[PDB]
DNA sequence: GCCGCATAACTTCGTATAGCATACATTATACGAAGTTATCGCCG
DNA sequence: CGGCGATAACTTCGTATAATGTATGCTATACGAAGTTATGCGGC
């Protein structure tokens, strides 16, 4: 530990700074090969081409997702780089390697997995069901879930939203601007937020953020920052799923309950089932051209065929 | 010649796989570059990047288009790469180069060139002038023209297409099922078109037999239990209607004087695309994906 | 009114996996041409 | 009379130009888990 560590630390010194996830996960990398190294009973730090073949082997016999072992040779090249050391290592065993791998993992027909879609009906069904609630965190709740199937903002970014931005309109709409772009808050939604904001007394102060911690007590606190607690609106959406349905399944299965993005997806679909000018689409998800879009459309039942039938009709 | 035989054989060494085009090409530009070397009386095997240099700027000299350059380019990396030799001609010269003559090529202004299009008009006008015949090689061309229109597809798609992938079912519908895969039907018009075609052929009995098979002059058809790549054929058909409807080219000898194998599928597009429908499931049915080429094709 | 200590909400960590802009690597097309084939023409 | 001439109807080849694909350098995320806080629920 201290050797990468210190190492580390050595490179630190240089002042360059990666991102959080990047850093962590460099630093990730360097503990898992170094363990495994020394259990080989071989010199940790300097590397060698065959003990890096043995070492991705080792890995395949791991099972892991080839990526994840593409990944672990990019950290490799990127510490050789920044390191000053030759940022390729040696090409023709580590592409060979490379090379087979891939294929006898293609050949497995695996597939990039996708996360469930939450539909407008399970909003619907949600929103029927806890606008009885008079539990101000399920207000708070709703509201949320509401801002999101309209916005479909970025998680991260809808926790970062403060009071400052938010501004309202005639009948009621409510207007939001982030960095430089305004989005729309239709009548409703804008009701049932204010319902949230003056039962909560919430972020009085614009500078405070508008979902804010409730205790046990049934009692928000405001709070002048960030709570950050993605994971606990995640929480949120395993807790709706777990209503509308029971626990996970026990297979320990990835997107076997709705996740942040699934809301996301869901209205992306939406859209595409309504058919919506495309164009129009890709500006206000700020995106760009994306085949990601049609693999959202690529699950649809649009295949009617018609020119079969005006060949046959128009006569 | 047979000192580039040798050359290309020995490099050849180190056996390893390729598509027989890409075998192909790999040759002729080893065979250009092998008599332009020889021409200037230069080393064949090893590059010098200021020998590619001075080769790239010849080939500009003779104005050929930058991505054949680039390809040329390209195929040199490639024979370093899998000889075992530095895969980059030295970099800085070569994209500072590259990049020069890219910003050189662009202030061209050049398009990308379009097939000629066919129309349902077209069709009908070409059905009401040739229903009279009654020879079944006629019958036969338009029985496929029928079905390109109908499928829109690679010419070497339809061109595998076998008996057995054939079926026909209620009204006389007709479906088959193609590559991995998909189920295509058939209008009925040019359902009874194929029928004629098939019926007075008798072509493949055995539905191991392809659907077009030769004809002879005598008047005569030659069925085929294995695929003849009719396809070239298939292009000279249109050239053929096409010097029907018109006169010879043009003696300009430019691409897309007349209808090639593109021109039945971009043109069924553009018609659905006047007809401003089902954008996605029919790019599904075509199955593009998404391209700007779809939009310039759609655009007008 | 203090000790016990709970459920709950929340922080942090681990690791297995998914996004994506870009340069340049792999496959196909469009075309003019040489070369085939076997079948009929038809002399006198 | 049946040869070669000529053909239809076809194939293999060489040229130049595009369409198609992907992996690379850097980012962020999904789900379990241990661990954390805390104050309020429970007893006498």
């Amino acid at each position: 530990s201290d050797e990468v560590r210190k190492n580390l630390m050595d490179m630190f010194r240089a002042r360059q700074v990666f991102s959080e996830h990047t850093w962590k996960m460099l630093l990730s990398v360097c503990r898992s090969w170094a363990a495994w190294c020394k259990l080989n009973n071989r010199k940790w730090f300097p590397a060698e081409p065959e003990d890096v073949r043995d070492y991705l082997l080792y890995l395949q016999a791991r099972g892991l997702a080839v990526k994840t072992i593409q990944q672990h040779l990019g950290q490799l090249n990127m510490l050789h780089r920044r390191s000053g050391l030759p940022r390729p290592s040696d090409s023709n065993a580590v592409s060979l390697v490379m090379r087979r791998i891939r294929k006898e993992n293609v050949d497995a027909g695996e597939r990039a997995k996708q996360a469930l879609a939450f539909e407008r009906t399970d909003f619907d069904q949600v929103r029927s069901l806890m606008e009885n609630s008079d539990r101000c965190q399920d207000i708070r709740n709703l509201a949320f879930l509401g801002i999101a199937y309209n916005t479909l903002l970025r998680i991260a970014e809808i926790a970062r939203i403060r009071v400052k931005d938010i501004s309202r309109t005639d009948g009621g709409a409510m207007l939001i601007h982030i960095g430089g772009v305004e989005k729309a808050l239709s009548l409703g939604v804008t009701k049932l937020v204010e319902r949230w904001i003056s039962v909560s007394g919430v972020a009085d102060d614009p500078n405070n953020y508008l979902f804010c911690r409730v205790r046990k007590n049934g009692v928000a606190a405001p709070s002048a920052t960030s709570q950050l607690s993605t994971r606990a609106l995640e929480g949120i959406f395993e807790a709706t799923h777990r209503l509308i349905y029971g626990a996970k399944d026990d297979s320990g299965q990835r997107y076997l309950a709705w996740s942040g993005h699934s809301a996301r997806v869901g209205a992306a679909r939406d859209m595409a089932r309504a058919g919506v000018s495309i164009p129009e689409i890709m500006q206000a998800g700020g995106w760009t051209n994306v085949n990601i879009v049609m693999n959202y459309i690529r699950n649809l039942d649009s295949e009617t065929g018609a020119m079969v039938r005006l060949l046959e009709d128009g006569d």
